[PDB]
C-alpha cells in the first residue's frame, strides 16, 4: 500500500505502567496542545494517499502524530513519561525532515514545540 500501517496503539506483550506523569502528559500536556489552532495537521497520521504525497513515508521512517499519542496514552501503552516525550519529539522532527524552513506547517511545529516545552517543565516531580 502506499499508506504504511500506523504506528501501533496496543502491544500485548509489551510492559505498561500508569503513573502521575503519564496521567498528567495525557490530561494537561496532549489535550492543550490539541485544543491549539496550530494543532490540526498533527491529530492523525499523515495520509498521504489523501494529501498527494507519495514521497512522505520515502523520507520519515519514523511516524508519528498527536492522534497516536493519545491512543497510547488512553490505552497505557507507555512505561514511562520519557517514551512519551520521545514520541512528540519524533512528531516534530519528522515535520522539520520533510519540510523547509519557513514552510507553514514548519512555523505551527515550531510554536508547538515551543508550548509542549513550556508543558512540559511543569511535569510533577513530587
Ligand atoms: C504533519 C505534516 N507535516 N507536513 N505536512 C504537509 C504540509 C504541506 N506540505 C506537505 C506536508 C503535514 C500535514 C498533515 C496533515 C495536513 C496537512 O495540511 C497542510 C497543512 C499546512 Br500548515 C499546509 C499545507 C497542508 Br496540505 N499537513
Ligand atoms: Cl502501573
Ligand atoms: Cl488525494
Amino acid at each position: 500500500s502506499m499508506n504504511p500501517p500506523p504506528p501501533e496503539t496496543s502491544n500485548p506483550n509489551k510492559p505498561k505502567r500508569q503513573t502521575n506523569q503519564l496521567q498528567y502528559l495525557l490530561r494537561v500536556v496532549l489535550k492543550t496542545l490539541w485544543k491549539h489552532q496550530f494543532a490540526w495537521p498533527f491529530q492523525q497520521p499523515v495520509d498521504a494517499v489523501k494529501l498527494n504525497l507519495p514521497d512522505y513515508y520515502k523520507i520519515i521512517k519514523t511516524p508519528m502524530d498527536m492522534g497516536t499519542i493519545k491512543k497510547r496514552l488512553e490505552n497505557n501503552y507507555y512505561w514511562n513519561a520519557q517514551e512519551c516525550i520521545q514520541d512528540f519529539n519524533t512528531m516534530f522532527t519528522n515535520c522539520y525532515i520533510y519540510n523547509k524552513p519557513g514552510d507553514d506547517i514548519v512555523l505551527m511545529a515550531e510554536a508547538l514545540e515551543k508550548l509542549f516545552l513550556q508543558k512540559i517543565n511543569e511535569l510533577p516531580t513530587e
